[PDB]
């Protein structure tokens, strides 16, 4: 009977700010208190940024309000090189006051201009923070764009449940069900069966489950070695490394790190053609997020979010979801 | 009938800490509610140093309880490069959960070595973002240090009503009078005669004040250009400035840069011998905060920092107060 209490994370300088107010809405449908921050760059000992920083939160009130989203909002002034602290600590300090949220909601971050490496910057921060202020995390990815209220959805939404998160994937799904926009779609589950697995249990034990919960899913259980999902994804990867492609402690040590990179990244391509296979034409996807690296390296961030990006890449809209333990 | 609801700000790594806690807990007599925050450095993201961050809250909680400071601490872990986008940030967004605090507290920064100069070079930051968040700032000053509750002070109080505040300093007064600890002592107003003033009438003028808020305190004006005092402090001064001393638009913007910076500096000096020849005996003084540069110059800070210690040097404690509009 846990239910997420939202803090939503925002940079400011149009479409992503809505389209998040929309899914926070969807998932809260009236009930509980929201908290919508807003980091704007600037000057916090500048009056002027200040009133600056006043005019986007009433701004940000209204349109909490007109989407029927109950809580109320918050602008937080930082300058450049202090982004990363700030973020860290709004998470840290919010709720000294009472309130205290165990969800974090957040945007997938973009990085195609020199604007945006801010955001792109912190991605890894904001989600290491999340897990250890004991909250959930929840990234939204899409550029095909995000219903409103105005909007009734009724295809397929698409749980793949493919690590153990307590079910945590499975109760957003079902939360946005029960919402207008998204109550016409089809809950599907999705388990991926290993080589060793056993299909049949693992159809019949989930089946038995939602049944127990009264929860009106389909279940599907479907083949990560799948001959002709192998055979593709092998192919597609090499094509890929061919475009980017343009003493015994440590010697091994360097080629297990480079085994374990072409390893992933292998994965993420027989994934994303798994999912094309069954939910090329899904109206939504939740999956899990899976663990960031420890390691503050750039070329960790890189790494990381690009075996995300081909993971979940052609598809329509992704939501990932992670917990705290 | 306003009250300050204290927020404290320390960083942590003994004595100023507890001193600290000793003064809010007199400021706030068993009433209200006090937020204690410790900004410990390390790395957000690390779940070691979190729980270290929660030991440190845990023996923050306690001293509180010892001193009877009714309230609660918090914990904040930054990097080192971000103290100061944390600190600023902690200040927009302590109360996002509901209450609010109108008064930081802080103590007087330490520049002696290089641990401390994290300290030091954020104590600007902090001062504008008491004022731009409406909080005043209470800034706790010496190396003699401060009474706990185990002893009884009846030397004097002695507040310098030198700036328009609405009454803040003395309402600071007032209030550590109204504990045990300060109860026997004496408290004296002081108002300082510019050479156009009228000091019978501010003497005056000021007795009727306390009498009519029923406050027992001594008014005392002493004249700012006391001849003896000003050969004193100019001889004073060219002392200290030969120590440190080992078109036209422009020209003279330069001129009168330099010209206000050799007056204050004497100004300084001058204040400090008044506060010597009045008050050197005094076991505290409350004076108002100057207004900090608005520039983020290294040297302004250093500036800004130096007038002040030169001002209030060699004397026991001083407290420096600050309002806000």
């Amino acid at each position: 009977n846990w239910r997420p209490q939202l803090l939503l994370l925002l940079s400011m300088q149009d479409v992503r700010y809505l389209n998040l107010l929309n899914l926070a809405s969807q998932l809260k449908a009236g009930k509980g208190l929201t908290v919508v921050t807003a980091f704007l760059q600037g000057d916090p000992t500048s009056p002027d940024d200040k009133k600056k920083g006043e005019q986007v939160k009433a701004r940000m009130d209204f349109d909490m309000n007109q989407v029927r989203l109950r809580g109320f909002a918050k602008t937080l002034v930082h300058s450049e090189d202090q982004v990363r602290g700030s973020m860290s600590t709004l998470v840290q300090s919010v709720g000294l006051g009472g309130l205290k949220p165990n969800t974090m909601l957040i945007s997938w971050p973009v990085h195609e201009r020199e604007e945006d490496m801010t955001e792109y910057n912190t991605f890894i921060e904001k989600v290491h923070a999340a897990s250890i202020n004991d909250m959930a995390i929840v990234v939204a990815k899409g550029i095909i764009d995000f219903p409103s209220a105005v909007f009734r959805m009724s295809g397929m939404i698409d749980v793949y449940w493919i690590v153990h998160d307590g079910g945590l994937c499975l109760l957003m799904g079902y939360l946005l069900k029960q919402h207008k926009v998204w109550r016409g779609c089809k809950l599907r589950v999705i388990g991926i069966a290993q080589e060793s697995d056993n299909n049949v249990k693992m159809q019949e034990d989930l089946q038995k489950y939602v049944y127990q919960l009264r929860i009106d899913a389909k279940i599907m259980i479907v083949e990560l070695a799948d001959p002709e999902i192998s055979k593709n994804a092998f192919e597609r990867t090499l094509l890929m490394e061919e475009r980017t492609m343009m003493t015994k402690t440590k010697k091994e040590r360097m080629k297990a790190l480079d085994r374990s990179k072409v390893s992933k990244m292998h994965t993420a391509v027989r994934l994303n053609e798994l999912l094309l296979q069954h939910s090329a034409n899904s109206q939504l996807i939740l999956l899990n997020l899976p663990k960031p690296p420890v390691h503050k390296d750039q070329q960790a961030l890189d790494d990381y979010v690009h075996y995300l990006e081909v993971m979940t890449d052609k598809l329509n809209r992704v939501i990932f979801v992670r917990g705290t333990g």
